């Protein structure tokens, strides 16, 4: 029984518009409709691991997994296990596996995070899943956003909120949130971004979507755009859009978007838009390609579309040697040359790095940087040769070249990260002095840069 290198995952987000779903959903774990579509001739292939978020969500967990399960073995005939599933409010995820996988994952974690105060905190908010798949950190979040085309910077703190605030994946990785604790993160949902174009041009836009012409609709889409502008998501990913703006449909036909105010609107355009999304981020240098991503054309129950999206995604195999777990490999030494973090901060006080990988016994802290001055006024914390070897626990290269080293830059006075970033081992050569960077973030905000030069020494 060989251990995978590659998985697939399905990702699927759909709101439910408080109505029970219709006797067959088929279609959308097949990922056929509109858009990036899978191939027929993989109908029955099952995904590894199946991840369903729902928004407005009006069954209990029991009725929907009896669906979702019933859903996949019609389709694989193979009988999924239930990995997880939360539910905040009418927001629910759930994780299904294919029953081979069941000795596979561990260290499953589930949590939410309710956004808004008072007022605002009431129904919007995220529930999110995380576990190990042998070597492999896998993390999804279901999130629903704030509603309303004049709202996304709402949505942009709403998704602040859930970041910070979501309790996922190794609690010692303090320092780190979720974009940041896994090899793989996907988040998907209601995100309830519009395309911002004026209120007059519904019909235009109508038109548009009748002829799959999207390009002058996504140029205004708000989540494309406060992306850009690096207002929200910034290093996650999302495969292009192909399909038609999944809501806001008529009921009980696709063929009509409802986009006019009304009162149950609370006076508000409905403008058709791509509310229903999936994005992800990837360790550096790990193997994930986007399979589908789309829209089912032929589940009708909701005023949303329900939106697929496959990957497939590297995994690592849990590494046993006769030395780590449980001892260094003396043959193997990560070392660092040269380092610099530069700091977008206005603060003058001392920093030290923070190194955190599951390649080493626990985490290792630096002595403190030097603080410079950069040409354009920045503080630039010098580490030059100063950062301490790391002593991975496994040498071997197969391992090895597979990791990652999280790094935390910290202030000495507070040990509060003012950065966060990460750093692949899968180099272009061992013994060799070799350039890395990332890019530093805090709650997932640009703070900063670190670069320098690497050489990793492995048993070969
Ligand atoms: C929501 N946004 C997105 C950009 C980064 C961060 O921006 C601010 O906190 C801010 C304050 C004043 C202008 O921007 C949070």
């Amino acid at each position: 029984q060989p251990e995978p290198d590659m998985i697939t995952i399905f990702i699927g987000t759909w709101n439910m518009g408080n109505a029970p779903p219709p006797k067959k959903i088929t279609s959308w774990f097949l990922s056929k409709g509109q858009g990036k579509t899978r191939d027929d001739s993989a109908d029955y292939i099952p995904h590894d691991i199946y991840v369903i978020g729902t928004q407005e969500d009006p069954l209990s967990e029991k009725e929907w997994l009896e669906i979702l399960k019933h859903s996949l073995q019609e389709i694989t005939s193979v009988t999924f296990k239930t990995v997880a599933i939360h539910t905040l409010w009418n927001i629910r995820i759930v994780v299904l596996a294919k029953p081979e996988h069941e000795n596979r994952i561990s260290h499953i974690c589930t949590d939410n995070v309710k956004t808004g105060i008072a007022n605002t905190l009431g129904n919007k908010g995220a529930v999110g899943v995380s576990f190990m798949f042998n070597g492999t950190s896998l993390g999804f979040v279901n999130s629903h956003l704030t509603s309303g085309s004049e709202k996304k910077l709402r949505r942009n703190q709403n998704y602040m909120n859930i970041l910070r605030f979501l309790a996922l994946g190794d609690k010692k990785l303090s320092p780190f949130n979720i974009t940041h604790r896994f090899t793989h993160l996907f988040w998907f949902g209601d995100l309830n971004y519009r395309v911002d174009l004026p209120t007059w041009e519904a019909e235009t836009i109508i038109q548009k979507i009748k002829q799959q012409q999207y390009a002058d609709l996504l140029s205004h889409d708000q989540l494309l755009t406060e992306r850009r502008e690096q207002k929200v998501f910034l290093h996650f990913e999302e495969e292009e859009i192909t399909f038609a703006p999944t809501y806001r449909f008529e009921r009980l036909t696709r063929d009509k978007y409802a986009y006019t105010k009304q009162k149950a609107t609370g006076m508000k355009y409905n403008l058709p838009s791509w509310c229903d999304r999936v994005l992800w981020k990837s360790y550096p240098l790990v193997h994930v390609v986007c399979q589908s991503y789309g829209s089912t054309s032929d589940i009708m129950t909701s005023d949303h579309s329900p939106v697929f999206a496959t990957f497939e995604a590297g995994v690592t195999s849990q590494f046993v040697s006769k030395n780590g777990p449980g001892t260094v490999d003396s043959q193997g030494q990560i070392e660092f040359l040269r380092c610099y973090a530069t700091l977008k901060t206005k603060s003058q006080t001392k920093f030290y790095l923070e190194f955190h990988s599951s390649c080493l016994e626990s985490f290792v802290k630096s002595q403190e940087g030097e603080n410079e001055e950069g040409s354009e006024g920045e503080l630039v914390v010098k580490f030059g040769e100063t950062l301490p070897k790391l002593k991975p626990i496994i040498s071997d290269p197969e391992y090895l070249l597979d990791q990652h080293i999280l790094i935390s830059i910290k202030s000495s006075d507070s040990d509060e990260s003012y950065g966060e970033g990460c750093i692949a081992l899968r180099l272009e050569a061992t013994e060799t002095q070799l350039p890395i960077y990332t890019p530093l973030t805090h709650h997932g905000e640009l703070t900063g840069h670190f670069q320098g030069e690497i050489k990793l020494q492995t048993s070969q």
